[PDB]
C-alpha cells in the first residue's frame, strides 16, 4: 500500500510556528517525492499528530499513530516529547527521524529506530561554551534555564564547556515554562551584576525575559540556541531583541541549491524558515534509504541510513551508528534589522 508517515510536532500551543515549519516541510517533500513516483513505487500517506509539546500528550499522539499503521515518524520538536514517544515507536516498528529534537539522550539509548536531520546538544553547547569564553571572556554570565530535559540539558552542555575554558557562572537557575514574570530573577541577576543570560530553552520565555530585562534596566545580552530561532521572538521580545545572540546550524535557505525550493515554499505563502527544510529533508531522506534498501520495513530502511548517503536540502546527508547526522555544525547569528526593518537571526 501507500507508505504511512506521520508528523509528530507541536501543531497548537506556544511552539505552533515551529510545529507548522515541520508540518510543512513534511508535506511538501511527500508532495515532490511523490509526483516522482513515491517511495519504491509507492505513495506518502501523511497523518498529523499533535503533541501540544507536552510528553503524556504525545505518548497518546505516538500510540495512535501505532494504531493507524504508521511505519515512520517525521518529529517530535521537542527533547521531552521525543524521548519518551521514541520508546513507543521502537517497541511497534515505526522508525522516527526528528528535524528538531537536539538533547543527546535522544540517540544515546541504543534504540533501532531513532534519527535526526539535526544536531546534539553536546556540540551546541561546545559551541556555546567556547564563544562565551572567546568574547565575553570576564563577563558577568548567568545561566538560566527552563527546567526541560532540552532547556536544562543544553545549559547544562554550554555550563560544562564554558566552566572548563576558563568562564565561571554566577548564577545558574531554572524556571517553569508558562512563567510570565521574571522580575524576581531579573532583580537578582541586577545584584549580581550580569551582563550576559544565557538561556537554555524557547522563544517565547526568551523574549518575555529580553523584554522585561529591558524594562527593569538590566543591560545584559540574552545567548541561546537553537530554541529561540522563530520570527515571532522579535514580538514577543521588543526592539529589545537586538543584539540577542543564539546558536543554530547554517541556514538551510540560504543554501543556493535551494533557491528553487524556498521560492516555491513563499508561493505558496509560506516561510519555510529554520526547521522547515529539516523536516523536508527527514523525509528526502527516508526516502533515499528505503530506495537503497530496496525496501520500505522500517528496521530495514534504518540499516540503509546507517550505511547510505543522501542528497538532501540539507546537503549530502550521513548518519553514524547512533542515528545522528553528518552535518555542517552549530554557527553563532545575531539578531539585526533585515531589509524590510525587522529584526531576523543572521549568521556572524
Ligand atoms: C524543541 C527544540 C527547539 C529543542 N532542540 C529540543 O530538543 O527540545
Ligand atoms: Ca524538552
Ligand atoms: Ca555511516
Amino acid at each position: 500500500m501507500d507508505v504511512v508517515i506521520a508528523v509528530g510536532a507541536p501543531l497548537t500551543g506556544p511552539n505552533a510556528a515551529f510545529g507548522a515549519q515541520i508540518q510543512k516541510g513534511a508535506e511538501q517533500a511527500a508532495k515532490d517525492i511523490n509526483a516522482a513516483g513515491g517511495i519504491n513505487g509507492e505513495q506518502i500517506k501523511i497523518v498529523l499528530g499533535d503533541d501540544v509539546s507536552d510528553p503524556k500528550q504525545g505518548i497518546s499522539v505516538a500510540n495512535k499513530f501505532v494504531a493507524d499503521g504508521v511505519k515512520f515518524v517525521v518529529g517530535h520538536f521537542n527533547s521531552g516529547v521525543s524521548i519518551p514517544a521514541s520508546e513507543v515507536y521502537a517497541e511497534n516498528g515505526i522508525l522516527e527521524i526528528t528535524p528538531a529534537a537536539t538533547n543527546p539522550v535522544f540517540t544515546e539509548r541504543g534504540l533501532w529506530n531513532t534519527f535526526r536531520t539535526c544536531g546534539r546538544d553536546d556540540q551546541q553547547g561546545g559551541i556555546a561554551g567556547k564563544y562565551l569564553a572567546d568574547h565575553f571572556k570576564d563577563a558577568k554570565v548567568a545561566i538560566i534555564h527552563d527546567k526541560t530535559p532540552y532547556g536544562q540539558g543544553l545549559a547544562d552542555e554550554t555550563k560544562k564547556a564554558a566552566n572548563a575554558a576558563g568562564v565561571t557562572e554566577v548564577m545558574y537557575e531554572g524556571v517553569n515554562v508558562g512563567d510570565k514574570d521574571f522580575s524576581a530573577l531579573i532583580s537578582k541577576m541586577k545584584e549580581a551584576g550580569v551582563s550576559i543570560i544565557y538561556w537554555g530553552g524557547l522563544h517565547t520565555e526568551a523574549g518575555l525575559i529580553i523584554r522585561q530585562a529591558a524594562d527593569q534596566g538590566l543591560k545584559a545580552k540574552l545567548v541561546s540556541g537553537d530554541g529561540i530561532v522563530s520570527n515571532e521572538l522579535a514580538s514577543i521580545a521588543g526592539d529589545a531583541v537586538e543584539g540577542t545572540l543564539n546558536t543554530f546550524g547554517p541556514d538551510p535557505t540560504l543554501r543556493p541549491e535551494n533557491k528553487e525550493l524556498v521560492e516555491k515554499f513563499k508561493a505558496a505563502g509560506f516561510n519555510p524558515e529554520a526547521y522547515t527544510l529539516y523536516s523536508y529533508a527527514a523525509m528526502q531522506a527516508i526516502a533515499g534509504a528505503a530506495k537503497a534498501a530496496g525496501s520500505v520495513e522500517p528496521e530495514k530502511v534504518a540499516e540503509a541510513l546507517k550505511k547510505g548517503s543522501f542528497p538532501t536540502a540539507l546537503g549530502e546527508i550521513s548518519f553514524d551508528e547512533k542515528g545522528d547526522p553528518k552535518l555542517p555544525g552549530y554557527v553563532m547569528y545575531e539578531w539585526k534589522k533585515g531589509p524590510d526593518g525587522k529584526f531576523t537571526y543572521i549568521q556572524q
